[PDB]
DNA sequence: CGCCTCCGGGAGAGCT
DNA sequence: AGCTCTCCCGGAGGCG
């Protein structure tokens, strides 16, 4: 059963307000405190899966916040 | 492994600085900051184990500070 | 990044 | 109507 809605692995949880795997999960934490400079290469319509999760962290980011993902 | 200083059940690790398992954990958390009105029906040596935690609180919040639990300002 | 261990704490069950 | 306890998630720090 358990898949991330951002990129399809499988979840453990519902973390920030969205059920997504651990890998997601610690992304996103990162993403929003630390410092970080992403840019799509693409057409911000990056395939965000497994395999090319690390391909397009901007595409991963705007996909975490479309599904409503946040902090305290 | 990780047998709980407190009532012997299965230690998850150390909490509030003492090896207790989770229910001694939160028991101990809600003693201190709460209104509780707990009393020893005993001679305040009640033995605390898995199958009598329950019935002395008073003794059993007693252990813990006799381990050094505590949480702080 | 992706994963791990460790510790704190909320909350909804369950038990008299 | 309180206590009690497991389940779940958040944050920090470390490592390959
Ligand atoms: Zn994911
Ligand atoms: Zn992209
Ligand atoms: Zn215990
Ligand atoms: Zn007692």
């Amino acid at each position: 059963q358990k898949v991330c809605l951002i990129c399809g692995d499988e979840a453990s949880g519902c973390h920030y307000g969205v059920l997504t795997c651990g890998s997601c999960k610690v992304f996103f934490k990162r993403a929003v405190e630390g410092q970080h400079n992403y840019l799509c290469a693409g057409r911000n319509d990056c395939i965000i899966d497994k395999i090319r999760r690390k391909n397009c962290p901007a595409c991963r980011l705007r996909k975490c916040l479309q599904a409503g993902m946040t902090l305290g």
